[PDB]
DNA sequence: TACACTTATCTACACTTATCTACACTTATCTACACTTATCTACACTTATCTACACTTATCTACACTTATCTACACTTATCTACACTTATCTACACTTATCTACACTTATCTACACTTATC
C-alpha cells in the first residue's frame, strides 16, 4: 500500500469519483479492503500467500 | 647584545562535592468489553428538466432612384533654365614681432668627513 509507504508509490483503494470526500465509514472500509489486499484475505496468515506472492 | 633577580606559569598531591548507578512505589498509558448514536441503504411522491409542436418577428434577397466618385478638358500660376553684375574668396608680396639658439654667473644638489644618540 502506498498508504503506509512514505514514497506514495504502491496502490491504494480509493473512491471512484475524484469529487467525493469518503464518509467516516467509507475511509475505514477503504482501509479494511487495503488490509485485505496485502493479507490476500480476511485473516492474518503465514502460510497463505502475500499480494506479493499473488501477482509474481 | 649580554648578564642577574624576582615573579608568573606549570606540575604534583589531598578533600569534599557533584555525577552516575541501583533499587522500590505509584501514576500514566494501553488493551479489552458493552451501549447508543451517527452513517448508509432502500423505497415512494412531487418538482424540475427536456422534447415536441404552432405563430409571429427578425433576417435576408431582389429591385429601382439619386448621390458621390471618377475621367476628360481648358487657363493661369509656380517651377526651372539661361544670362549679366558685383561681392566674397583666394593668391601673392613686404615688415615687424615672436620663437629659438648660444653664451656667462650664481644657486641648488650631491659627495665626503667627524660626534653623539639610538639600537642592540
Amino acid at each position: 500500500p502506498a498508504r503506509y509507504s512514505e514514497k506514495g508509490l504502491g496502490f491504494e483503494v480509493r473512491l471512484r469519483d475524484l469529487d467525493a470526500e469518503p464518509g467516516r465509514k467509507e475511509k475505514e472500509e477503504m482501509k479494511r479492503i487495503e488490509d485485505f489486499i496485502v493479507n490476500t484475505g480476511k485473516d492474518k496468515d503465514v502460510d497463505r500467500d502475500s499480494f506479493q506472492t499473488f501477482c509474481k
